[PDB]
């Protein structure tokens, strides 16, 4: 009856409103450090580049709703400091005039995101070094190239977020730099798939600088250069995009298990260790099907699933969390990069025996008009030939192959079913046998 | 080692290439009527319009290639005009000559598609009035638009044929009437869905004609005008698209067996009730793995899994068709129209007792530029919840929803259990949560 969550986005209020709905006595206490409910960080990348008109668009609904509509009692500026789990009480301290607030829990959600890494470089607070992840976030890249003359940016790291936010400013017509991580390589990509992103890159005038380790930032009171171990290069702007850590810190003392990287362990029920407790989304831990492990890949897809599920199950509606499948997809410049479940990295840091296709390709009947080049490569086990990921690259077409090879990972299917399938063809979609069954069918 | 192929196309020569793959010392003997081996009929509409450069890019494989390359006694212009079972002889007649000619076979193959049927109207003879199937057919709809003065073109019959033609006939600057039979009503698409195609047409300027039935075709050496039970209307090109028939005929006298409609029962294996006879593709029944029952539903994907299966069986590397989901995908205008599985008159057809959700929504994130409005429509069983089928119409990302729909299907998945899949999200390219699942949790 009293449900508290911490965390006032995709996980938490999917939780709420499952609380909502299905409990008409319940009295929900919603906790968000920030001013902002339920927003789409994913439009960020694009409200930068002016695709988005602003970050208003990015708000799927407001604190005035949660309240007004749907009676949760929703706080803003409430950040977390403490739980205590026996006697079932949160602590949080008002972010403007720091009193400190009590409230009572039967259930309890943590449903506080991630946070991304600024790693301790000297230079990391000059004006113009920037992270990326909220709305203010984002009105703080703006305002820097508003107010100043920028024209060289320089990305730290790669990944979903480093690659987004270099085509959106090469879109804004700058010179884009950006410094790779050698611990990420692999991590996304297979070293010949990634090798089209380096490709794609090189041909938009994109800057990528492998292996070389950052060591400072230097300007007066801007940046104005980027140095590493081995050249100092102008830039006006940096975003650094090396990693993200799970808001857990405030829990320390909780006895609330946590992985190594400080994501909240939680079983099929996105139940903690500790009685009545929950956690959901960026925060927690995530079932890997292919794994049979629990993985972190923070996703928005995988946050809402988890917030939902947490609701259901904080009121006893029991149904267990099926797992992720580590699918991603980004826009990257003319290119869709996607992947869905092992790649040959993480197949063989499990010892799983695989085997490879790759197939070059085209999205469509290769005599109809603008068919593009498809890039694809599934893994399978050598044994079983149950499928075990896929990789996909292209102009158009993409998001299409790898929801299918989802769809295939996500049933465990052996590769070669996939030639059994009975998916849609006509010229301007597809060939009649669809690039996925053209390679099954070279699989052993 | 002696095997005989009837007919040249998809599933003939998708189970010739098994076989001449997989087994060193066959005698592989194809005939076929025509002079053309190996081409996309579904490319035909493409040529006529223009999209592709001429009939010649539709050829997958020449006979020659097939002779040369592969072995293969390739025979063109060989009309198969019966088969003696007993003494297992196939006799071809030469379609200029008239000379006789016979072929012993050990293992029979019978891959001779449906043609198109003209019902026998007044002036079905006329110069003008057109069926589409064959290179031939479309190079003398080529003819009359090039020779002869087209300004008003009429379509009796709809289906993806007609659909795709009428588009064909608008983007070649002409005033495009159809006239579409009443028996056909709800087939493919339920009336709720169908509505979008009817306003589609509409919008551009296609006259569509519902409840009137053709008497005859009217002109002097070329048509000029149709005539129905409710007026005559002005054409100087008929397409006529009103049903097909498989070229079955010439089995009359043997024991092959063979449904209403003369289309050939095949079993799991692809063979007939004939001892060493099989049958593939549109001349063939097909396994519908939602109806479980032999359905007849031709289309070029389901003829290359089917031919490519009647070859692996004929060399007795026995593998089970695994049916057809009924799935279709036809471009029209500015519309994708799909489906897969059941609709409503086929649930009803088989008193499987189910329920419907239809979702208006987009086929992106609302708030990113030229996201276009997508209309889905899932059946379910209202016991299991089984998923049954699904409709998609709209602008862009149909055929990737038809294809997770199509996925589900063959896995006999659970409407709710697609809340569960790990399907890809970006803004560019999807909504956090998939159309789809935004329908399954509409579901009971
Ligand atoms: C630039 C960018 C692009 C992205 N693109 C995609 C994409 O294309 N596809 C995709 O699936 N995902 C994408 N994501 C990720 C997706 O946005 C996140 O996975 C999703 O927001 C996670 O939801 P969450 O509720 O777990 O965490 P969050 O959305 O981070 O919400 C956590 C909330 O908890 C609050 N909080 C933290 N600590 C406390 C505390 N102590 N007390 C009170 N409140 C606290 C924070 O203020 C925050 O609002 C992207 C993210 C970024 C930054
Ligand atoms: C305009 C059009 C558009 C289409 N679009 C699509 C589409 O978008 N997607 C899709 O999946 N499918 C499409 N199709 C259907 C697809 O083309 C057919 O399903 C496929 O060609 C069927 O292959 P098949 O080998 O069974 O029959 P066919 O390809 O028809 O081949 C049978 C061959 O047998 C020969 N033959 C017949 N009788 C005899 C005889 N007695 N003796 C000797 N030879 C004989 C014929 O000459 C013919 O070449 C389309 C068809 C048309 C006409
Ligand atoms: C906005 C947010 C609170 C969603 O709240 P929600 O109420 O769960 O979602 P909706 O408002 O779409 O409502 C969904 C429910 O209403 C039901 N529903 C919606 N329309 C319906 C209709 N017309 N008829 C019947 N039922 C309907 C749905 O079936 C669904 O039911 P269920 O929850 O039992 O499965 C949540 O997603 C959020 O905070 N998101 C943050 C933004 C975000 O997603 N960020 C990550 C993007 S990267
Ligand atoms: C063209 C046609 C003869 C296909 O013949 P095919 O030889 O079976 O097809 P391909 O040439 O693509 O060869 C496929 C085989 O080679 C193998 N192969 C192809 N490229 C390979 C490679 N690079 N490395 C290893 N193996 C390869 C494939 O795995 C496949 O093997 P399998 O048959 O054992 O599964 C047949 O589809 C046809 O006649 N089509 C008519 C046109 C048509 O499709 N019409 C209907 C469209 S509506």
């Amino acid at each position: 009856m009293n449900y508290v969550i911490i965390g006032g986005d995709a996980a938490g209020m999917s939780a709420a409103m499952q609380i909502v709905r299905n409990d008409e006595n319940a009295n929900v206490v919603t906790l968000e450090k920030g001013e902002i409910y339920s927003y789409a960080q994913c439009g960020l990348p694009y409200v930068i580049s002016g695709a988005i008109a602003s970050t208003e668009k990015l708000i799927a609904r407001n604190v005035k709703t949660f309240r007004d509509k749907y009676g949760i009692d929703a706080k803003v500026r409430h950040e977390v400091t403490k739980v205590d789990t026996e006697k079932k009480i949160v602590y949080a301290e008002h972010t403007k005039t720091k009193d400190v607030f009590e409230f009572s829990y039967d259930r309890l959600l943590i449903a506080t995101g991630v946070r991304p890494v600024m790693p301790e470089w000297e230079g990391r607070d000059l004006q113009g070094v920037h992270l990326l992840k909220t709305i203010p976030d984002a009105e703080r890249i703006l305002k820097t190239l508003e107010t100043n003359k920028v024209e060289d940016v320089t990305i730290i790291g790669g990944g979903a977020i480093g690659l987004e936010m270099a085509e959106t400013f090469v879109e804004l017509g700058k010179k884009v730099r950006m410094i790779e991580r050698n611990d990420h390589i692999g991590t996304i990509y297979d070293g010949d798939m990634a090798e089209y992103i380096y490709k794609e890159a090189d041909k938009h005038h994109i800057e990528i600088l492998t292996n070389e380790n950052v060591k400072a930032f230097k300007g007066n009171e801007r940046v104005e250069a980027v140095e590493t171990d081995k050249g100092t290069y102008k830039a006006d702007l940096v975003l650094v995009s090396v990693g993200v850590k799970p808001n857990t810190d405030f829990l320390e003392g909780t006895n609330i298990r946590t992985n190594h990287k400080g994501a909240i362990e939680v079983n099929a029920y996105m139940q903690t260790n500790v009685q009545d407790v929950y956690a959901a989304g960026d925060c927690a831990t995530h079932y890997h099907v292919i794994k049979e492990i629990h993985d972190h890949i923070p996703i928005g897809t995988t946050a809402n699933k988890q917030g939902r599920l947490a609701g259901l199950n904080m009121l006893d509606k029991r149904r267990a969390f099926k797992g992720t499948l580590g699918t991603g997809i980004i826009k990257f410049m003319n290119l869709t990069l996607a992947r869905t479940g092992l790649n040959e990295k993480e197949a063989k840091g499990l010892h799983i025996p695989y085997k490879t296709v790759k197939v070059d390709s085209t999205n469509m009947a290769g005599y109809y008009p603008n068919a593009k080049p498809l890039y694809l490569k599934l893994l399978y086990r050598s044994d079983t030939k149950q499928l075990l990921g896929g990789q996909v690259i292209g102009e158009e077409g993409v998001d299409k192959r790898i929801d299918v090879i989802a769809m295939a990972l996500f049933n465990k299917m052996s590769i070669h079913d996939l030639e059994d399938v009975d998916l849609s063809y006509a010229p301007p979609y597809n060939s009649v046998w669809d690039p996925i069954q053209q390679a099954a069918r070279r699989a052993e």
